[PDB]
């Protein structure tokens, strides 16, 4: 019951960090989890993530007493998994209102409401008075879309082209 | 028990096509469901699609006896519907071994397995001897990046950079 939430694909510099593609909705989401459960050609091995961050679409990893580039190659082709289990097992109406800010940081609306689609869910922007223009618009809550989502601040950061 | 799975949102062209949103994985399965439930703001309404194609990311779509674009823009705003119960209730070995192409028409290899990863499945392109190079890639199963899959002849064209 391990399913696969990112992978690590290269490294990142020259100071240990690793370079990892994720799999998680909204994209950030992998850097909050700190137990990293890595697999390769089936021999498992365990690592802790001290932090990171988002470089446009990919991360950069800081795992703990991995600090040098040459032992960080060594990492390449790891899948990035976790138990089944710590999965949450959000709600449509806590993305209500949030703010929608493209990567340019161009606010495109807030989220009216959304959308079940029989696959992905889609968020209907709605322009406001600060926002671009006055085009709504349909963006598709994925991490390919979807980049972090901060509750608090009623912001959320997205990669969507808003000429689409 | 109604599932949105596009939005008529412009016109296309003068001969009463109109441009479309497909909310639909692969993208292009909306051309699938002839009969469109059209829906907005608590007004419903039936309309027949008699043929359809991508035009990059969005579609246009010919539906029965809407034959300019005048009558067309009137169609501005309907959500495409279908009930819950017409969706499937793909199997994962039947994506294994479809070669995956890109927009420009690139070979980026073969499907060799997928990935369950606590949102969108990923799907591991391996290269192969005709492959545009040697590296593996990790595509979302989303309609943003698959746009057909044609099983009998092998094939799936795909929205993805070849870089990233």
């Amino acid at each position: 019951d391990l399913v696969v939430i990112g992978k690590i694909v290269s490294v990142y510099g020259i100071r240990g960090e690793v370079k990892v593609y994720s799999f998680t909705d909204p994209l950030d989401n992998l850097l909050d989890y700190r137990r990293w459960t890595l697999r390769r050609d089936g021999e498992i091995r365990q690592a802790e993530l001290v932090r990171g961050r988002l470089h446009g679409k990919v991360l950069a990893a800081k795992l703990k007493g991995l600090d040098d580039r040459e032992e960080a190659r060594t990492f390449t082709g790891y899948e990035i998994c976790i138990p089944r289990s710590e999965l949450p097992s959000y709600y449509w109406h806590q993305l209500e209102g949030l703010k929608v800010i493209d990567q340019g940081r161009q606010l495109l609306g807030v989220i009216d409401h959304l959308l079940e689609t029989g696959a992905n869910d889609v968020m209907v922007v709605k322009p406001c008075a600060g926002s671009l223009d006055d085009r709504e618009r349909l963006l598709p809550y994925t991490g390919q879309c979807v980049l972090s989502i901060d509750l608090a601040a009623g912001e959320m950061r997205v990669d969507w082209d808003a000429d689409f």
